[PDB]
């Protein structure tokens, strides 16, 4: 049987995207096991934006669903939290669901300052999703750190993590065109779970923050804090380019990293990102796995045969 740690499953970008899906509902069940979410949190007044670009109030295929009979019943356009509300509606009618990733790209990092820190970014979460969340508390358990853990002993089984969603942070793009050196998402979120560990309440952590942009050798050497480094465990980089040679990706899946390879189909020879045959996207998902991907992500909303797919991870 597979753990989270030894599958390849398949991700949808951007999954908020009412031209993707018309409600998340949709997103939810399309059977993919990544749903992308791009999130705003230094835009003004309340809330956590949706949106994938500079937003004006929200732009998204989230509802605010009170529970699953208002499921693709309401005005969309909702926030972070509508979307909370969504999948909680969804995971009580779908008992013993698959494990869902939710990748979070914070598009412009947190905002502690404006009350959208990660403290209060785990607390909504704890609030809306509760039980149904698997955190770096739960990977953690007794171990000094998630990434003592995670290589001691792995992952979950994927039918133990039936019912379950998971977050993954990464850093956003308009936070690396930041003139200033505001601390970005990573690192921020990394030192809020080794506080919470100095401070014996890693319980309350809800997300994994992942290191972005693909790289040769342990990634986390780029962090100057080598205290942070092992509270990644998650891995975020393109495709085509843990494909290029220049990496030992099975550097990840020795150790029970999650690797998310994004832009799927990009690696070469390319196939549409969006409306490939499914023999080649299988082709595609098949030949990652192979490259040790735990996800292969792309925008293949039309084809939900293929982002169901779950297959042996490496060899
Ligand atoms: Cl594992």
């Amino acid at each position: 049987a597979t753990t989270y740690g030894t599958s390849t499953s398949v991700g949808v970008h951007n999954a908020y995207e009412k031209e993707k899906y018309r409600y998340f509902a949709d997103a939810l069940d399309s059977g993919a096991a990544l749903l992308e979410l791009d999130l705003w949190s230094n835009a003004l007044g309340r809330s956590w934006r949706v949106s994938h670009s500079n937003p004006l109030g929200n732009n998204s295929n989230c509802e605010g669903a009170a529970n699953a009979s208002e499921l693709r019943t309401k005005s969309r356009d909702q926030d972070f939290a509508g979307c909370l509300s969504d999948m909680r509606a969804w995971h009580d009618a779908h008992p013993g669901h698959r494990p869902i990733l939710l990748k979070i790209e914070m598009k412009d990092g947190f905002n502690a300052k404006g009350g959208r820190g990660p403290a209060e970014f785990d607390a909504l979460i704890r609030q809306k999703l509760g039980d149904a969340v698997y955190g770096p508390g739960d990977l953690t358990g007794g171990h000094a750190t998630a990434d003592e853990a995670v290589r001691a002993g792995g992952w979950p089984s994927r039918a133990d993590l039936a019912g379950k969603f998971l977050f993954e942070l990464i850093p956003g793009t308009v936070e690396e065109k930041n003139p200033f050196d505001k601390l970005w998402t990573d690192v921020e979120y990394a030192g809020h779970l080794k506080d919470l560990a100095a401070q014996g309440k890693l319980a309350q952590s809800t997300a994994f923050p992942a290191v972005h942009g693909a790289a040769p050798g342990d990634p986390r050497e780029r962090y100057a804090d080598p205290a942070l480094r092992p509270w990644f465990v998650v891995f975020d980089g393109d495709a085509a380019t843990y494909l290029n040679g220049s990496i030992d990706t099975s550097w990840y899946d020795t150790r029970h990293y999650l690797l998310i390879m994004t832009d799927a189909h990009n690696v070469p020879p390319v196939i549409d990102g969006t409306h490939p045959t499914e023999a080649e996207a299988l082709a595609r998902v098949r030949q990652l796995a192979a490259a040790h991907a735990s996800f292969a992500t792309a925008d293949w909303y039309p084809l939900p045969s293929v982002l169901k797919t779950v297959v042996p991870r490496g060899a």
